[PDB]
């Protein structure tokens, strides 16, 4: 099984502003929607109600602490232990954010698909430094710039660096 991080921050690493995305990228979203197709979404309560609906063809899965919690068309998991025995037999998941939900699944991310935002806005919540020296390029592609989608922005892909033994 391996463990993807998804996410979209700008070059100060905010991934939101008010439980909300800084920016309007459809395109971006449309590549998300691409890339995570037939795998599960893992997101953390306040990332799901700032997405404000299941997202279609895909594994909702929802990481709270509250066992009350529940909410029609989505999976409910109180703990990363839970996630994992969910999606025992996934090829991949999608850890989609909450800056909380990237912490959690940090010792066993695999893979970093992180599109990267040429610009600063306002936010409050940021996707976590990690050191990238662990980590090498396996794509890069400019996203689409136009009338819908204003920014500059890149789609990067990364791999665990092999060590070399001495
Ligand atoms: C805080 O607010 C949000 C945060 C995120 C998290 C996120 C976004 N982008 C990247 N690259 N990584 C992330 N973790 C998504 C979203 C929304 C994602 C969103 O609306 N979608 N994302 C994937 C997806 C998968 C299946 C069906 C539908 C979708 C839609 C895309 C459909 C479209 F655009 F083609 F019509 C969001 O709400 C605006
Ligand atoms: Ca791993
Ligand atoms: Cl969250």
């Amino acid at each position: 099984m391996i463990v993807s991080f998804m996410v979209a921050m700008d070059e100060n690493r905010v991934i939101g502003k008010d439980n909300n995305l800084p920016w309007r990228l459809p395109s971006e979203l449309q590549y998300v929607k691409k890339t995570t197709m037939g795998h599960p979404l893992i997101m953390g309560r306040k990332n799901y109600e700032a997405i404000g609906r299941p997202l279609p063809g895909r594994r909702n899965i929802i990481v709270t602490r509250n066992e009350g919690y529940h909410v029609e068309g989505c999976e409910v998991a109180h703990s990363v232990e839970e996630v994992f025995e969910l999606c025992k037999n996934e090829e991949e998941i999608f850890i989609f954010g909450g800056a909380q939900i990237y912490d959690l699944f940090l010792p066993y991310v695999d893979k970093l698909y992180i599109t990267k935002i040429h610009h600063a806005f306002e936010g409050d919540t940021f996707f976590p430094e990690m050191d990238m020296t662990n980590w090498k390029e396996v794509f890069v592609e400019k996203g689409l710039t136009d009338e819908k989608n204003p920014y500059t922005y890149y789609y990067h892909v990364y791999e665990k660096q092999q060590l070399v033994p001495r």
